[PDB]
């Protein structure tokens, strides 16, 4: 402002309002897959035109051009390429799925549509109008806070949102199945492996799946594990990551550590440590969580990255940067680490003792 | 759909940036209501999280919650991260940008009332029914989902007239601020129309600019009914459509988007015949919003095609370069320029 150039000024204006309405590229986003636009143009088999688009969608005539506008505009956000004989006016544009779009193909094995719901339930999302007034309250959640209540309370008394939370779960898990194709170099040689803070085991089926030779160890809280049946080279063992964890050449962190504080994690690291050190054997510890360095990453990916760890902060979480990690590892008592791509968001880090 | 797992993972994280995407304004909204662009200001110089935190009085366990909202702010584009003295040591300090220098209440261009009015809950939430709104023939977003125009929801509830008004306000000093930087569109007219020129908001600033110039407000009967205008400024009742006054230069205002093209030739041929009477030959002025993909930064267009949805929810309809260029010739205008004006919107000349 100051006695700035008025071009200066007008430039942070429209970066302003980018900020300010960028809820509407949200909201864009959730009106295409509310509409089946992306499964609609996957059924056609083809770019389809507007005039098609519209009228298998039934719109009113005076909003097709509002049709054709939302179109546009998630277009050039990547979600739709608009395909158009140019030097031919009479002829009207056609619309074919992008990568992203496929994404949103609902009845597909990754279809993220169901995340994306979930992320904008108007309840769940409107919560963050009161970014405020959580800041000033002691230990609390976002939703604790907006909501009176937590998350699993909400699933539970909102079946629509429980309906599309678990598709969102599945099509997570053909996600880190696709994940752990390319991690041979990290599995390949191992003989046994402990999921710690497994679960349900969804993800040591995979790693077994994928890595037939491999026997794996879903380790969590008794009660998670109560009634599971182990079967061919996987197993279920109940107990207290923070006492003490099942022996084996490897073990896995999976979207663990980013649930605790520095100084928890440091003790989960010990451990784990521990668990792949004795009988005078020297395994590894692998973390699968995100790794924020914008020393290294594409400006867009840091830019994400940042997001998330907003966004998991509302629920008591934390994404750490490599440096932070770093000092975990050291302080765990580690020699060394590598990290690795595991997805687009989460990478794969390998420690050392 | 066999893709690449690369491909496949970088469009996840496209989506989940395009999903959350509403934390972005969210955030905004935060600093806002924290005053945190005020508190900064007040500092005199780059502020220290611990100094921030404190005058914030944030309790201990949300003061890493402030600093991740600070992070990303910083990222998009609305602080500085200034590093500390010592290595090792970390305490980062937060300078303001010329995109925070605009949320300093206080100052006189400040738009913080436009970002609160705009994100307020009510209001904003309407854009969660998007698809109800397409399926209805006419209705503008707001009238779908607060069930009456914004207008009359106004009415009802009064306590949103500080806000929009505020807000109105704040948009007024951008327009104030664009019509300072077009003194080479306005040297050498002595007269002007200000079509569809409202209560005369306009046209004050455009009198008090340009002291030198006589502005006539113009617009329907009952619009400028019992409106006063200053000695340089005065007011008519009419119709664009049946006849616009004459003067060296007509200037329509955010009009032409709500009218579709069929109308907006028959404004500008009257608009025509306005300035290219008694043997003169003026020009006509749209201040208007021109998309143009291959000219314009890809962030500008970013943002211009997002609000050619916004404003489609009013039924408000933007256009591109070449759109206008073809109403221009249809209406029987011989060529035009186009000037920056404010950051979005610009100001074209139509030469007759
Ligand atoms: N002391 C403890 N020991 C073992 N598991 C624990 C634990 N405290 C919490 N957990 C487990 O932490 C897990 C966090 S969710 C972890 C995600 C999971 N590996 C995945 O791939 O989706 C839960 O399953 C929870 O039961
Ligand atoms: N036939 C007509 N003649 C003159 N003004 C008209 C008109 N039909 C609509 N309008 C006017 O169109 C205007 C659109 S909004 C005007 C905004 C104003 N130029 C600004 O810069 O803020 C309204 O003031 C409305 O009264
Ligand atoms: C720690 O793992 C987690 C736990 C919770 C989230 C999470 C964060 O913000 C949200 C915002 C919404 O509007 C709706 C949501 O449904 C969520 C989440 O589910 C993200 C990662
Ligand atoms: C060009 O004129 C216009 C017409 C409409 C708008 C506009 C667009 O989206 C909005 C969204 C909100 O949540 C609240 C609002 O208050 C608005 C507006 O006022 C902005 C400028
Ligand atoms: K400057
Ligand atoms: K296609
Ligand atoms: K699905
Ligand atoms: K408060
Ligand atoms: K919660
Ligand atoms: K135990
Ligand atoms: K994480
Ligand atoms: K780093
Ligand atoms: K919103
Ligand atoms: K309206
Ligand atoms: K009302
Ligand atoms: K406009
Ligand atoms: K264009």
């Amino acid at each position: 402002i100051n006695n700035r150039k008025p071009s200066e000024i007008f430039k942070a204006q429209a970066l302003l309002y980018k900020n300010m309405y960028a809820f509407v590229d949200s909201m864009s986003l959730k009106w295409s897959i509310e509409m089946n636009i992306p499964n609609i143009i996957h059924n056609h088999g083809k770019p389809i035109t507007l005039s098609n688009l519209v009228s298998i969608l039934q719109i009113p005539s005076t909003k097709v051009d509002n049709v054709q506008r939302l179109m546009r505009y998630l277009a050039h956000n990547g979600f739709f390429e608009i395909i158009t004989n140019q030097e031919l006016e009479n002829e009207e544009e056609a619309y074919a799925l992008t990568v992203a779009s496929e994404l949103l193909v609902k009845g597909t094995e990754l279809c993220l549509a169901p995340m994306v719901e979930c992320v904008l339930d108007p309840t769940l999302s409107t919560s963050f109008h009161n970014l405020k007034k959580w800041v000033y309250e002691e230990d609390l959640t976002l939703f604790a806070v907006n909501l009176g209540c937590d998350l699993w309370e909400f699933l539970n008394k909102n079946p629509e949102y429980n309906t599309l939370y678990n598709d969102a779960l599945a099509s997570d898990s053909k996600m880190i199945n696709l994940a752990m194709k390319d991690c041979n170099l990290v599995f390949e040689g191992l003989e046994s492996i402990v999921d710690v803070g497994g679960g349900n085991g969804t993800t040591g089926k995979i790693i077994c799946e994928t890595f037939p030779k491999l026997t794996c160890v879903v380790f969590d809280r008794p009660k998670v594990v109560e009634n599971l049946c182990g079967s061919n080279n996987l197993t279920y063992v109940g107990g207290d990551m923070f006492i003490s964890v099942p022996k084996a050449d490897a073990v896995l962190l999976k979207a663990v550590l980013h649930d605790w504080t520095d100084k928890d994690c440091i003790k989960i690291l010990k451990k784990c440590k521990e668990a792949v050190t004795s009988d005078g054997k020297r395994g590894k510890v692998i973390v699968i969580d995100m790794v924020i360095n914008e020393k290294k990453d594409e400006n867009q990916l840091t830019q994400i990255k940042l997001l998330m760890n907003v966004t998991i902060s509302c629920v008591n979480g934390k994404e750490r940067n490599e440096e932070e990690w770093k000092k975990l590892f050291i302080e765990a008592g580690f020699q060394d680490y590598k990290i690795s791509p595991f997805t687009g968001l989460m990478s794969l880090i390998e420690i050392y003792p």
